[PDB]
Order: C-alpha cells, then sequence, then structure tokens
C-alpha cells in the first residue's frame, strides 16, 4: 500500500460529499446504495460510488481504504470526508435520526 495510492484515495473521498466504496455483487452494498439513493434520495450528482470489482485498481483502493479507515469490508461510506462505516452502521444512523442530520447540507 503506497503513500501515493493512499493520497489518491483521500482525494477521491473528498471529491464528492457522499463517497461509497462497493462491489457490484455485494448485498450489503446494494442495501446501502438503496438506502442512500432510492429511499433517502440523496442526489447522485453529489456522490462518488466506486464499484471496486469494476475498477482496474480496485484491490489497491480497498487496501488504501483499510489504511485510511481501518475497515476491511465494503460498503465503506464517507459523508463530507468523515468515515461512516458499513451498512449496519448506516442502519443505526438512519434509525436514530443522525443520518438525516449529517445529510442536511447534502440534500437539495
Amino acid at each position: 500500500v503506497s503513500q501515493e495510492t493512499v493520497a489518491h484515495v483521500k482525494d477521491l473521498i473528498g471529491q464528492k460529499e457522499v463517497f461509497v466504496a462497493a462491489k457490484t455483487y455485494c448485498p450489503y452494498c446494494k442495501a446501502t446504495l438503496s438506502t442512500l439513493f432510492q429511499e433517502l434520495n440523496v442526489p447522485k450528482s453529489k456522490a462518488l460510488v466506486l464499484e471496486l470489482d469494476e475498477m482496474s485498481n480496485g484491490s489497491e483502493i480497498q487496501d488504501a481504504l483499510e489504511e485510511i479507515s481501518g475497515q476491511k469490508t465494503v460498503p465503506n461510506v464517507y459523508i463530507n470526508g468523515k468515515h461512516i462505516g458499513g451498512n449496519s452502521d448506516l442502519e443505526t444512523l438512519k434509525k436514530n435520526g443522525k443520518l438525516a442530520e449529517i445529510l442536511k447540507p447534502v440534500f437539495q
């Protein structure tokens, strides 16, 4: 895991307000994307969703994410540069109202 790749991934995380690292065949990723973009209607134009299994540098990005967030699995969600976690973490925030609050500056 090179520092160059790590720096690049931090760049990607900050490009859009909502960042999601996922894999196309993962049900946890599907639930997270559904929650954010279908149920909550977060504008897709304010999000960068990486499907690592369809990225030539997917494994390198995932390794960089582990270094940056300590997380080893997908989905890996960031909102406004802050690490949110995975699908279960998203569900907890959704239920206690904190997800709606942190997405306030994003919704439009």
